[PDB]
C-alpha cells in the first residue's frame, strides 16, 4: 500500500504538469478525461487524503511544474519544498495591486487599437497577466537588492512594457508616433510598491527577427555585471544585472539560436547568473498551429537542454503568474541559473490589421469569441470568491477608467505641443611577462620557446603578428582598458599562434601573461584587466554575446575570433541585423572587432575566405571600419587607434593564417615605438632603401598576403618598372593616402588591382565600381588581376589552387 | 518501510544511474564513483539490484524516465531491465573483424599520407561496429535504405567498412574525398536480407549538413510511398546522423533538426543519432563547449531516449545500436547514442594536444586502442582460444597489408505554354469543393475570383504561381511546396489550403489535379505545408528534399526575404556552391517577397546584390518578375527544364494587388517566359520606339510607378525596359531589345533599393564590360548607400520613392 504511495507521489511530481489546468482556452477536451479506505489511513506522518491534496494544488491547479529532469537533487528538492505547501492566499492590497496593473495593461491596449491605425500585429490582448507577471519579476529583484533588470522581448505588447513596466511616460512613447520605436532601447527606474528597494530597468534593441537578440541580451548583461564587479569576473557573486527574455511560443520553438544562447547559461565566459525566460504563449504562430511548430509537448522543451526548472501558467489566472515569477526569481538567485515561465494565453484579434483569424484556424477563434478579458474575469472571479466587495470591484473599475482617460489626455497634450605609439619600455613589459611565472609554474616544454621568443622579440625586434596582437593588447590594459576576447579555441590559437592563457603540464592551472599588465610597476590597479576565452562551438550566439557586450561596456575593447573566416556566415543575422546596421536603425553604437582568419593557400571553400566582399557589400559611410592589415606593427596600429579612437564602430578584419609564420612578415620596434596606422603601404625598397619610383611603369595594388609573393617575384626577377602598393584599411576607402601615394609613381601607365579571390569576391567587385569613381584621375583604366569567378570561395584541390596563384604572378609580371 | 526503500531504490536506479555507469574510457573525473537475501514482490533484493546495476550503472548510461509517453518507458525498462544472453562467439568474431578493418584503415591513413591527423578515427574505432550494427538491425527490419550525414573524422574509414567503397575508388587521386557523397550495398553476414547505403555530400560547416539529410530522406521516402505521404508507416529510409560532442551542443541547427522530428511536413520516422563523443572540441574542454551534463542534452527537447556508452566496449555499443533501431522502428522518433570515446592524436599535424589537455593526454598515452583491449577482453573472458586470437591479429595483418597493396596498385595505373482548358480545369478546381465542405465567408470569393480569371482574364500573380503549380501537378509532376504560413499565404493570397469553417478540415483544390477526368492518377502530387518558424532547417530540408528527388519541383518560401539571413549558411555552402563542389545538383526554388513600401529594414529586402555576388555562370537562375504570367512561365520552365539548378525568385507583397499587374489568358497559352520586357505600347500598341531618346532600365514593382509618370506626362521620350531574369544577365535579349531604340542618348538603371544593394552593385560593373555598344555611359538612379535595406521611417521611405520618380523623368 505505502508502495503505490510512493509512485502516486512521484507520478504527481514527474507528469502532474500533463492535467495541469493551464489553457484558459480548454482547446484540448482529452487533457482532463484522459481506494477510499486508504485516503484516510496515515503514511513525517500525514493522511493520505491530504498527501494527494497538497500534489493536486501543487501539481494539477494552474501551475504545471516541470522539476524532476533536473540532475541536480538540492535543485528539486528546493523546488518541492516551495511547491508542495499549504500556500497563504494572497491579501486582498495585493489582488488589488495585481488587478491595477491589469487595469493599466488593459487601458494601455485599448488606447493603443482605438486611436492608431496598424497597432493590431502588436496587440496584447489575451495576454495583459504578461504585466502583472514582468512586474512581479522586477519586484522579486529589487526585493533581492539587485542593480538592474534587463529587458529582451520581441514588438506584441512593447508599447506597454515600456508604459507599465519600464516605467516611460506617453510624452516620450507616443512622440511623432507612425514603427521604429518597437525597435530602440530604453532604460528606466522601478520603485517598489509594498518595498522601499528600487531597481533599474533597461530594454535592449533588436530587429524583427525573432530570437535574434536572445545572445545580445546575455553579452549585454554580462558586461554590466563585469563592470559591476559582480557575477564570474566579480568579488561578489550576486551577478547583480538580470536578464528578463521575452518570447513567442512558435520562435522559441524553432529557431536554433534560443539553444545555442542556452547553452551559453553556465559557461565561465558568457554565464549571467541565470536568465528568467518568460514565453508569451498565445498557442498560435501567425496562422500556423503549435503542431505544425513544434516536435514536443510544450514549445519550452527547449529549455530542458540545460535542466532548467519549467513553469506552465495559466495566463488567465495573474495570481498564479504573478507568484510562479516571484519563485522563478528566487530559484534564480538560489542556483544562479535559467528559469522558464510558459505563460498560456491567447491572441484576441488575427495576426495583423488584414487577418481573419477564423479562417485558418475557426474552432481556436469561436473559443476566442466566447472569452472575456483577463481583467473582467479576474474582477468577476475577486467578486465571486467574496474576496471583493461590489463597492471595491467598482473602485477597481474606475481606476481602469481613470488609466483610459489619462492615456488619451497625455497623448492629447502631447499632440497640441590620436597616437598610437609606445615607448620601448611598454614592449619590454610585454616580453618580460611572459617569463613572469607564478612560481611553481610548469610551462609544456613546446610553449616555453614562445615565451622566451617573446621577451627577445621586445627587446631585439623582427616582431610577428601573433605577438603584435599581444603588445596592442597588453599595452591597453596597461593604460586601464578592460580587454575582451573570445572564439573557438582563442585562449591557444587555432594556428598555435597566441598562447594569452597557457596551461601549467603538471596542474592544468591556467596562467594568463598579459594579465600581469593590469597591475602598475608601483602595485597599484591601472583598472584594465584581460578576459579572455574559449567559446562554445557557436558562432551566431557567440558573436551576438560579442556585440551586446560592447553595447553593455562602450569601454571596454571586445574581439571576438572565427575559427576561419568562412564560418562567420553562421552568425550572419547578427552581422546583418546588428553589427553592419543597429547604429542607423536605432542610435545604438557597438565597438565589437571581429578577427576573420581570411587567405587562399590550397585548403578549400571553407578555410579560405571571410567573405570580404559581402562585408564591404553592407558597408556604408560610417558604418564600419574594414582593414585585411599585411605587417604585425600595422595590425597593432589598427588595434590601439580602435580602442583610443573614442568612436564606437564595429572593425573588421581578415586576418592571417600561413603568413603568421612567414618569416618576411615582421616588424621593427621602431614601427611600433615612432609610427601609426597606415591605410596605405609602399614597399620599403622606396620609404627606407635604394629603390627608385620613377622606373616603375606598372602599378599593382593589393591587400593582404599577396603582396609578399609578388614583392618576392619583383625581386627574383629585378623588375623595378613594377610597384607594389597595399590598401591597408578597405573600408572606408583611404582616398587621400592612395591619391597621395600615387603621386609619387609619375611614370606609371597601367594601374591594376591584385587579388587571390575570385573576380566575384574580395574587394574587386566594390572597388573595381567605386575606385574610378572617387579617383578618376588616378584609376580610369583600373583592371583587375584575380582567380575567374566561381560559385564558391574557391577550388577544392589544393593543386587547382597552387596552378590558380601562379597564374596570378604570371599575369602581374607578364 | 524496507519495500518503500526497494521501490526508492529501483526508481533512483531508472532515474538516475546513468550519473554512475562506467561510461567514460579514460575515467578523468574520480568523483564519479547486509540485507539482500530477502524476498521482494517474487524475487531476492540482490537479483533485483544486480539486474539494476547491469541495466543502468555497467558500461551504459540509459536516459528515458524524461519521456513523457508511458509506453516508450516501458518499452525501454522491459528491454534493459533482463539478464541478457551473452553473445554469441561468431557475434564477437564479427564485432573484432570489423574493429580490425576499422584500425588497419587508420594505421594505413596515418602511416601512407601526410596531413591526416584531423580526420584520424584512433580512440573511436567502435563506431565502425556500432554504425555496422545499425545498419544490419535496418536490412533484419526488411527496410530500403539508410542514409549517413557525418562530419570529417572517420569518413573515409566509413566509406570503406561501411558503405563498402573499394580502396580504388576512395584513394582515386589523393581532401574534396571528405566532402563527397556516395552510394552502397550492405549484405547481412548472419541474415538473408541486403540494404542500400548513402552518404550524403556536406561542407566543414559542422552539423549544417542535419536538416539536409532529413530532407533527402523525406523526398526517397516520399517516392517509396513509405512514412507520412505513404500507404504504409514503415519510413524505410533511415537517417543515420553522425556528431562531434562539441559542435551538437554549441551549433543551434541541431535543436531546429531535432524540432522537425515528428512534424507532418518534415518527419522522416525517426534519426538515429551517434555523437561520437571524445571529450575535447579541437583545444576545448566540454566545461567551455556546454551547460548542461551531457552533450547530448538538446535530445530531451523531443523526449528522445538518449545511451551513454562506453567505446571500449563494442559489444555494449552494438547492442544499444540495434536497440536505438527497434525504438525508431515501434514509436518513429529519434534515438541518440553518445558514444564516450577518445581523441588518440592532436586535432591536427601540428597540435601537441598536452599543450592544452595534459592531464587528458598524459591518461590518453597510457591507453592501447578499443580492438587491442577487446581482442585481450575476449582472451581473459574465455570466449576465444589463443589461436582464435593469434588468426585475429592474422586478420588485422591481412587488412592492413591489403590497403597498402591496393594503393600500390592504384598508383602505378521547350514550349512552357498551356492551353486555355487547362487554366480552367484549375479555376474549376477552386469550386470543385467536397460534399458537405463549408469555405470560409471571406474565403469563397477567392475561389469564385480564380474562376472568373480562368475564363475571363486579369489573372494575379497570385492565382498564376497556382496555374504553374497546378499545370505542372496534371503533367505529373511531384510539387512541394512550405514555408511560413504559406497555406494561407503571408499576405492572405494564395488560400493552397482551405479550412472547413465548421469541422477545421482541410481541403487542397490542387490535389484535384494529380487525377486526370477519366479517373486514372497524372503520377503528381500537391504537398503543401506551413513551416516551423526556422529559416536555417527549413532551407536545408528543402534543398536536401530537391536532392534527394531531382524529379521534384521543390520550393521554400521566406515571410519576408528579410528573414533568409537566418539560412545564410546553406545558401553558401550548399544551394550557391554544392554543384561546383561536390557535383551535387538540386532544382530548389526560394520565393523571397522583396520590395520597398515603407515597413522597414526587416520587411524590404531579399538582398538582391548578395544572390547576385554569389552567382558565378551555371550556378543559379536569379529573377525578379513583374508579372503573373511571365512568373507563371518562369516556374513552368524551371520544372520542365531538364536542368537541376536552384532559382532564386525575389517575389512581390503590395504588387500581389496591384490592378496594373494583371495578365491576360494569351500572355499564359501564346507566350514564353520573357528574360527582357519592353512596354506594351511597343510591342502591342501605338508607341513609337525612335521617339525615345532615354532608357530606362529596371526590374520588378517600380516599372509600374515608372509607367504611370509616364503616362500622366505623355512622356514619348522616355522608354522603360525590364530586366526580369537577372542572372544569368540575358546578354542577346538585352543588346536585340535596346537595338529596336535607335535614338537613345542616355541609359539609366533605375531601382529601389540602396546604391550599395539591389542589382547596381554588379550590373554597373557587368553591363558595361558584357555589352559596351549600349552600357558605356550607364548612370544609376537608386536610394543613397545606406548600411542596413532601407529606413525604418515610411515617411522617410516615401519621399525617397518621389525623389527616385522625380529623378528618372528630371
Ligand atoms: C527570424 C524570423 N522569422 C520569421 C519572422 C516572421 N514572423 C513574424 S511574427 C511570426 C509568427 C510568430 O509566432 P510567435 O513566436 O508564437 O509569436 P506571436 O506573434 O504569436 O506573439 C513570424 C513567423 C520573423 N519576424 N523573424
Ligand atoms: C560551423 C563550424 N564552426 C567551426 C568549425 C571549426 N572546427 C573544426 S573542428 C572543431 C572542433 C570540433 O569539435 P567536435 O564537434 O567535438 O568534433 P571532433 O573534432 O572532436 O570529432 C571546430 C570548432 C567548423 N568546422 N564548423
Ligand atoms: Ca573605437
Ligand atoms: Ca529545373
Ligand atoms: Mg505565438
Ligand atoms: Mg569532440
Amino acid at each position: 500500500k505505502n508502495a503505490r504511495v510512493i509512485e502516486l507521489i512521484a507520478a504527481y511530481r514527474n507528469r502532474g504538469h500533463l492535467m495541469a489546468d493551464i489553457d484558459p482556452l480548454r482547446l484540448d477536451n482529452t487533457r482532463f478525461r484522459s481506494t477510499l479506505w486508504d485516503l484516510d489511513r496515515e503514511f513525517q506522518r500525514k493522511k493520505l487524503r491530504d498527501i494527494l491534496s497538497v500534489l493536486r494544488d501543487a501539481y494539477c491547479r494552474h501551475v504545471g511544474v516541470e522539476y524532476t529532469h533536473i540532475l541536480e537533487p538540492e535543485q528539486q528538492r528546493w523546488i518541492q519544498e516551495r511547491v508542495e505547501t499549504k500556500h497563504d492566499k494572497p491579501t486582498v492590497a495585493e489582488q488589488k495591486y495585481i488587478l491595477s496593473k491589469l487595469n493599466a495593461a488593459e487601458a494601455f491596449e485599448t488606447f493603443l487599437q482605438t486611436k492608431y491605425v496598424g497597432q493590431k500585429r502588436f496587440s496584447l490582448e489575451g495576454a495583459e497577466t504578461v504585466i502583472p507577471m514582468m512586474d512581479a519579476v522586477i519586484d522579486q529583484c529589487a526585493e533581492h537588492g539587485l542593480d538592474e533588470v534587463v529587458i529582451a522581448m520581441p514588438h506584441r505588447g512593447r508599447l506597454n512594457v515600456l508604459a507599465n513596466i519600464v516605467g516611460k511616460p506617453y510624452s516620450q512613447i507616443f512622440s511623432e508616433f507612425e514603427d521604429v520605436k518597437y525597435h530602440l532601447g530604453a532604460t528606466g527606474t522601478y520603485i517598489q510598491m509594498f518595498g522601499d528597494n528600487d531597481i533599474e530597468v533597461s530594454l535592449t534593441a533588436n530587429p524583427s527577427h525573432l530570437e535574434a537578440v536572445d545572445p545580445v541580451l546575455e553579452g549585454l548583461v554580462r558586461a554590466k555585471q563585469d563592470l559591476l564587479d559582480t557575477g564570474e569576473e566579480g568579488s561578489d557573486n550576486r551577478f547583480s544585472v538580470v536578464p528578463l527574455m521575452l518570447h513567442g511560443d512558435a520562435a522559441f520553438a524553432g529557431q536554433g539560436v534560443v539553444a545555442e544562447t542556452l547553452n551559453l547559461a553556465l559557461l565561465r565566459g558568457y554565464r549571467t547568473g541565470g536568465t528568467i525566460h518568460i514565453v508569451v504563449n498565445n498557442q498560435i504562430g501567425f496562422t500556423t498551429a503549435p503542431t505544425d511548430s513544434r516536435s514536443s509537448e510544450y514549445c519550452t522543451d527547449v529549455a530542458k537542454m540545460i535542466g532548467a526548472p519549467i513553469f506552465h501558467v495559466n495566463g488567465d489566472d495573474p495570481e498564479a503568474c504573478a507568484w510562479v515569477a516571484r519563485l522563478a526569481v528566487d530559484f534564480r538567485q538560489a542556483f544562479k541559473k535559467d528559469v522558464v515561465i510558459d505563460m498560456l494565453c491567447y491572441r484576441r484579434r488575427g495576426h495583423n490589421e488584414g487577418d481573419d483569424p477564423s479562417m485558418t484556424q475557426p474552432y481556436m477563434y469561436d473559443v476566442i469569441d466566447t472569452k472575456r478579458g483577463s481583467r473582467k474575469a479576474y474582477t468577476e472571479a475577486l467578486i465571486g470568491r467574496g474576496d471583493i466587495s461590489m463597492k471595491e470591484a467598482e473602485d477597481a473599475l474606475r481606476d481602469y477608467q481613470g488609466q483610459l482617460e489619462r492615456v488619451f489626455n497625455e497623448v492629447r497634450e502631447l499632440e497640441k505641443h590620436l597616437a598610437t605609439a609606445v615607448d620601448k619600455a611598454m614592449l619590454q613589459r610585454i616580453g618580460d611577462a611572459h617569463l613572469a611565472l607564478p612560481e611553481g609554474f610548469t610551462v609544456h616544454p613546446r610553449v616555453r620557446p614562445v615565451l622566451e621568443k617573446r621577451r627577445e622579440m621586445a627587446y631585439e625586434g623582427r616582431i610577428d603578428w601573433a605577438f603584435a596582437e599581444l603588445l596592442a593588447l597588453g599595452s591597453l590594459i596597461a593604460e586601464g582598458k578592460l580587454v575582451r576576447l573570445s572564439g573557438q579555441d582563442t585562449q591557444r590559437g587555432t594556428f598555435t599562434q597566441r598562447h594569452a592563457v597557457i596551461v601549467d603540464r603538471k596542474t592544468g592551472e591556467e596562467f594568463t601573461p598579459l594579465q600581469l599588465l593590469a597591475t602598475n610597476p608601483d602595485g597599484t590597479p591601472t583598472g584594465g584587466k584581460f578576459l579572455v576565452y574559449n567559446s562554445a562551438l557557436s558562432e551566431f550566439a557567440a558573436v551576438g554575446f560579442e556585440y551586446g557586450y560592447s553595447v553593455g561596456n562602450p569601454d571596454a575593447m571586445v574581439l571576438w575570433e572565427a575559427q576561419f573566416g568562412d564560418f562567420v556566415n553562421g552568425a550572419q543575422s547578427i552581422i546583418d541585423e546588428f553589427i553592419s546596421s543597429g547604429e542607423a536603425k536605432w542610435g545604438q553604437l557597438s565597438d565589437v572587432v571581429l578577427l576573420l582568419p581570411h587567405g587562399h593557400e590550397g585548403q578549400g571553400p571553407d578555410h579560405t575566405s571571410g567573405r570580404i566582399e559581402r562585408f564591404l557589400q553592407l558597408w556604408a559611410e560610417g558604418s564600419m571600419t574594414i582593414a585585411m592589415p599585411s605587417t604585425p606593427a600595422n595590425y597593432f596600429h589598427l588595434l590601439r587607434r580602435h580602442g583610443k579612437d573614442g568612436i564606437q564602430r564595429p572593425l573588421i578584419v581578415f586576418t592571417p593564417k600561413s603568413m603568421l609564420r612567414n618569416k618576411a612578415a615582421v616588424s621593427d620596434i621602431r614601427d611600433f615605438t615612432e609610427s601609426k596606422f597606415r591605410s596605405v603601404l609602399e614597399e620599403p625598397m622606396y620609404t627606407d632603401g635604394e629603390g627608385d619610383r620613377n622606373k616603375v611603369t606598372r602599378l599593382l595594388l593589393t591587400s593582404g598576403k599577396i603582396y609578399y609573393e609578388l614583392a618576392a617575384r619583383k625581386a627574383k626577377e629585378n623588375r623595378e618598372d613594377v610597384a607594389i602598393v597595399r590598401i591597408e584599411q578597405l573600408a572606408p576607402l583611404p582616398r587621400r593616402r592612395l591619391a597621395e601615394t600615387l603621386d609619387r609613381y609619375p611614370n606609371v601607365k597601367e594601374k591594376f588591382w591584385v587579388q587571390e579571390e575570385p573576380a566575384n569576391q574580395g574587394a574587386w567587385p566594390s572597388f573595381g565600381l567605386t575606385l574610378p569613381e572617387i579617383l578618376p584621375d588616378h584609376f580610369t583604366g583600373l583592371k583587375r588581376i584575380s582567380r575567374r569567378a566561381m560559385s564558391a570561395p574557391s577550388s577544392g584541390s589544393s593543386k587547382v589552387h597552387a596552378v590558380e596563384q601562379q597564374e596570378i604572378l604570371d599575369t602581374a609580371f607578364g
